């Protein structure tokens, strides 16, 4: 449901809801890359702040995680796991949930009948609706759907008054719903029925955020104004609980220690599967990494710890990968990121049954790509040039102001990839596999739709990182990532 989540209450307004409207164990989350959680307990209102600079959700007293559903399903099953400084247990019990539709796919607020009709007409098909604020009665909202099966009156868009009637709304008659979502889920689950038979079904929200590559930069500025990107992106932030995918593998014992983060996990039904592990290892075919199919294809990884620079070398091996993208140091603000898992430049070391040379380095401005053979040992024709390419400028918080040097490097990877025939998945890692990586990733995939088809195509931002989120958690962490991702395709259509 993901309810929990107020986009725009203040921290008074946060207590006194739960104080008021809420009890002993409820909390809710709210913003200001900053985030709170607020939990009720003993009558009184205690705040936890989380804080993501690109990584990870940081809990302060819990634990890292890939999105706050993931977050808030944790600790509403462990328990005991979050404590305060005193070391007594604060216990998630009970969403108070929030009311706004700002974060709603279907709403548009401010907006007319023949514009809703404009928009429906253009973009729409049978089931396509959104909610709008009632201008001819203010205060009151209208539901405007289409049906149907061009000019041919086969199709007709319908509107349905939402009274709003002391905070609860209706649509003229039946229940009055505490918000204009249970409404609209109420009415999506129970279609409404005209009289002459016609059933108004409520099927996807009118599509937005498609647009035609060329006016990118149009859009970058309508999302600049008063900002407008920050409702996009927290809009498909509420997506993220329709995301929650089993992630059971990561969590056996025997993996537990092949994770770099204890809860940023892969979905099982996307995982790398390693076969060919010698029978002594109860489990042998676990690394915390994923297939990204986009719908060229792509692995994401964590960074390597010391206890998987094995696994990681039978995942590119097995998978014919012949491309690497590190977007990390290997330390960062004093902390390990990635542990080296290639040889200095010459050498030749030996990782399990996997051997490495580093043939040749070369330095870049940005990054450094470092050319190196992987075979099995034992059987010499197995050969293969892996390339990695070690962007490292990236800074350790954020995103880079000017997306130039990321496109170049994008551009080389993308060149190199197509240069192999047969190349497995492009291996994307940071540290733990899904800001940067996911940032990176999604530029790459926006930007071979327009390497391909040009810039007279169409592109959807929130609907690509939705497709990749759903093949691993959190794909893309933070809104100035999302921010960066705009930029970049924007910077790369104005360099054709
Ligand atoms: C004013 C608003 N409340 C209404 C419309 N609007 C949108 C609309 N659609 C999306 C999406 C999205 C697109 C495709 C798939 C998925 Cl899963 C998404 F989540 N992401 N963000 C969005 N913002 C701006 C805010």
């Amino acid at each position: 449901s993901r309810r929990w989540f107020h986009p725009n209450i203040t921290g008074v307004e946060a207590e006194n809801l739960l104080l008021t409207r809420g009890v002993d164990g409820s909390f809710l989350a709210r913003p200001s890359g900053d985030f709170t959680l607020s939990v009720r307990r003993n009558g009184a209102v205690t705040h936890i702040k989380i804080q993501n600079t690109g990584d990870y959700y940081d809990l302060y007293g819990g634990e890292k995680f890939a999105t706050l559903a993931e977050l808030v399903q944790y600790y509403m099953e462990h328990h005991g796991q979050l404590k305060e400084k005193n070391g007594d247990v604060i216990e998630l019990k009970y969403p108070l949930n929030c009311a706004d539709p700002t974060s709603e796919r279907w709403f548009h607020g401010h907006l007319s009948g023949k514009e809703a009709e404009k928009l429906l007409t253009e973009k729409g098909k049978h089931g396509s609706f959104l909610v709008r604020e009632s201008q001819s009665h203010p205060g009151d909202f209208v539901l405007s759907v289409r049906t149907g099966d061009s000019n041919d009156g086969k199709s007709k868009v319908t509107h349905v008054m939402i009274r709003c009637q002391e905070l609860k709304y209706d649509v003229g008659g039946g229940e009055r719903f505490d918000s204009l979502t249970d409404l609209v889920e109420h009415y999506k689950k129970n279609p409404m029925v005209e009289t002459l038979g016609t059933v108004l079904q409520l099927k996807q929200p009118l599509n937005t955020t498609r647009i035609n590559a060329a006016e990118i930069e149009s859009r970058v500025r309508e999302l600049s104004k008063l900002q407008g990107f920050w409702e996009e992106f927290e809009t498909l932030q509420q997506q993220e609980c329709k995301l929650l995918y089993s992630r059971k593998e990561g969590q056996r014992q025997e993996n537990k220690n092949k994770n770099r983060y204890k809860n940023i996990l892969p979905f099982d039904h996307t995982r790398v599967v390693l076969h060919d592990g010698d029978p002594n290892e109860p489990v042998s075919d676990y690394i915390n990494a994923n297939i990204i199919m986009p719908e060229k294809s792509y692995i994401a990884t964590q960074g390597c710890l010391q206890n998987t620079v094995n696994d990681f070398w039978r995942m590119v091996f097995q998978e014919n990968s012949r491309v690497i993208v590190m977007t990390t140091k290997e330390v960062e603000r004093g902390k390990s990121k990635c542990v080296k898992y290639w040889p200095d430049e010459y050498a030749l070391k030996e990782y399990g049954v996997m051997r490495v040379r580093n043939v040749k380095e070369s330095a870049a401005h940005d990054y450094t790509l470092r050319e190196l053979k992987l075979s099995k040992v034992g059987q010499g024709n197995t050969e293969r040039t892996v390339w990695q390419y070690h962007f490292r400028t990236w800074p350790d918080h954020g995103v880079p102001s000017d997306p130039g040097g990321v496109l170049d490097f994008l551009e080389e990877v993308h060149h190199k990839q197509e240069s192999i025939m047969d190349a497995g998945p492009v291996v994307v890692h940071c540290s733990a596999g899904i800001g940067r990586t996911g940032t990176f990733i999604v530029i790459d995939i926006l930007i071979d739709i327009i390497r391909e088809k040009g810039v007279d195509c169409d592109i959807d931002v929130p609907k690509t990182i939705q497709m990749v989120r759903s093949q691993r958690s959190g794909m893309v962490q933070t809104e100035a990532q999302y921010r960066f991702i705009y930029m970049a395709v924007q910077h790369y259509i104005e360099t054709l």
